[PDB]
């Protein structure tokens, strides 16, 4: 199976592209969303500014997002360090995703936004891009600290619009009296927003990833009429006060899962995530699940598809 973390996806013409946390942002390609061949790393080495944001930076970019805009491909990515909020989200652009195309090259546009310890009570990782009905485009992001944020992008989608317009969209408990440089116990990260019908649906990941056997990582969801919130769960609780309705959690076979994306392709909806295979040393694996919608306007997935979806890494 294809091992990925924090997977996003897009489609250029007839081929699917997948992007994963990994060196330079790992890129895979597939004509059927099942059998995946390696395509490229977006960055050969790393972004030139990466080390001054995060001195210890190991070469692994985190938590990508892929967004199509005015004929161009915008790939957001995160530079960070483990357990810290010395982080930034960058964006690099391409005219195409086909590596053998002469127009293929990724150009770095640099830092969209950066978090600084003791200044910011948020962590500048885990971008997701969403457009609204008024021609505006927003970035949602965040992990731990004071939770998840939404801000308006400027016209080229490389920086916050000025003047700035920000909105908190999901949070868990934290006292400001805590050391600002510490992650805290607000185990929440990785917003993803999908427009469906009259609602925007905010997915987030709760609990702890990356922890083999002790991983409690799972997905919750809420929904809002406006992209800027408030996102309420099934019981009517704002996600800004720790609301969020269980979408999918793990079992004996898949211990922890999350950091999801979500897409509408050819009139059908899909959930894209990673899940830790307990029979394979808890190694993250791509899972694509059919995303359904009940008669009350809430998403639903069949967890058995954690087993029935079996990706294949080709050579």
């Amino acid at each position: 199976q294809v091992d990925v973390h924090d997977p996003v996806m897009t489609r250029e013409g007839d081929t699917w592209y997948l992007f994963s946390t990994g060196p330079g942002i790992t890129i895979y390609s597939s004509k059927d969303r099942v059998n995946w061949r390696y395509s490229d790393r977006a960055f050969a080495t790393e972004p030139t500014w990466a080390k001054r944001v995060s001195p210890s930076f190991d070469g692994h970019l985190w938590a990508p997002d892929i967004y199509q805009h005015k004929g161009l491909f915008y790939l957001y990515y995160s530079v960070s360090a483990f357990g810290k909020n010395t982080s930034a989200i960058g964006v690099t652009v391409n005219k195409t995703l086909n590596p053998a195309s002469p127009d293929y090259r990724w150009e770095d546009k640099g830092i969209v936004i950066e978090s600084v310890p003791q200044r910011d009570l948020w962590n500048a990782i885990d971008p997701a891009i969403i457009a609204d009905d008024h021609g505006q485009v927003w970035m949602s992001f965040g992990s731990f600290w004071g939770g998840l944020k939404l801000f308006k992008l400027n016209d080229d989608l490389t920086r916050p619009a000025e003047p700035q317009e920000w909105h908190s969209i999901a949070k868990l408990e934290r006292s400001v009296l805590m050391d600002d440089s510490q992650a805290g116990s607000a185990q929440i990260e990785a917003p993803f927003i999908l427009r469906k019908g009259d609602y925007y649906y905010l997915f987030a990941s709760w609990g702890l990833c990356c922890r083999k056997g002790d991983s409690t990582y799972h997905l919750v969801v809420g929904r809002s009429k406006q992209v800027t919130g408030p996102y309420l769960d099934k019981t009517g609780r704002d996600m800004n006060q720790g609301g969020g309705s269980l979408l999918i959690k793990g079992n004996k076979r898949w211990v922890g899962l999350g950091h999801n994306s979500a897409y509408t392709w050819d009139g059908k909806d899909y959930l894209v995530l990673h899940a830790y295979e307990a029979a394979d040393n808890y190694l993250q694996k791509l899972k694509i699940l059919n995303l359904h919608w009940d008669g009350e306007g809430w998403p639903q997935v069949d967890e058995k598809e954690l087993d029935s979806y079996i990706s294949q890494r080709l050579k």
